[PDB]
């Protein structure tokens, strides 16, 4: 299928570049997981007042900038005006690619369904086989497919109540993956989230699993325990999921 995904070694992302050690959704951060050995990163992506994609977690800039103001009602201009971290400035899609290696892999996540087509179009200039589209919102995913019905796509979910849905899902979207959190763990056990996993796996799904908990990976060896039922790990601390993937002698 897609050789840049479906591969015999577990793929590590960074999470919003390497949120542990840089600046959120920055240049920076991505090129610092690349050079501490992640496969790739995952960014959160919006589409800016004057139509450009730029990359931010939350809906307003406040948390991560020095700034104030929703990014959806401000232009890109105004945008770089903002410090994101280390002096890094807000980066759009664009420079996201070119400071990515062409083979690196880069987890959109679309934050705004108003996006997709403008990713879609980007996304089509740069590569395409080496991204995977995903969104909590299946509406984001449904305008997506409207552009781009080719690129590796996931569903992340955070509700229990997605998961009947995913059979249904699969056709409609074309999903490649699943995209799970470790928080699943905690909150509805470890041998339900193990069962859940399974079942999704059942219906030809790959697995993507991110936290917002690094601990997760490690505590009672929840990642080891998966072992054989993820793909992708999207950590926030690159270098230790490096390290401690090689440790278990697997990657």
């Amino acid at each position: 299928g897609n050789p840049m995904w479906e591969r015999d070694k577990i793929i590590v992302l960074g999470h919003r570049g390497y949120m542990a050690k840089y600046p959120e959704n920055s240049l920076l951060s991505i090129r610092k997981a690349i050079e501490a050995g992640a496969d790739g990163v995952e960014i959160d992506v919006w589409l800016s007042k004057d139509n450009k994609v730029i990359l931010m977690h939350d809906e307003t800039i406040d948390r991560t900038s020095n700034l104030k103001g929703r990014q959806k009602e401000m232009t890109l201009e105004e945008l770089k005006k903002a410090n994101i971290g280390m002096g890094e400035r807000i980066p759009t899609l664009e420079e996201v690619f070119e400071i990515l290696p062409k083979d690196a892999l880069l987890n959109i996540e679309i934050k705004d369904r108003d996006a997709a087509k403008e990713v879609a179009r980007i996304v089509s200039e740069n590569n395409p086989e080496r991204v995977m589209i995903s969104s909590f919102d299946i509406e984001a995913l449904r305008e997506y497919r409207k552009y781009d019905d080719t690129t590796i796509m996931g569903l992340l979910v955070d509700k229990e109540e997605t998961v009947p849905l995913i059979p249904k899902l699969k056709e409609k979207l074309n999903l490649w993956s699943v995209n799970v959190p470790m928080e699943a763990i905690p909150i509805i056990g470890f041998e339900k989230t193990y069962q859940a996993i399974k079942w999704v796996r059942s219906l030809g799904l790959k697995i993507v699993l991110w936290t917002e908990d690094d601990k997760l990976f490690y505590v009672d060896e929840n990642l080891k325990r998966l072992l054989g039922m993820f793909e992708v790990v999207i950590a926030n601390d690159v270098e230790r999921m490096v390290s401690y993937l090689s440790s278990l002698g697997i990657r």
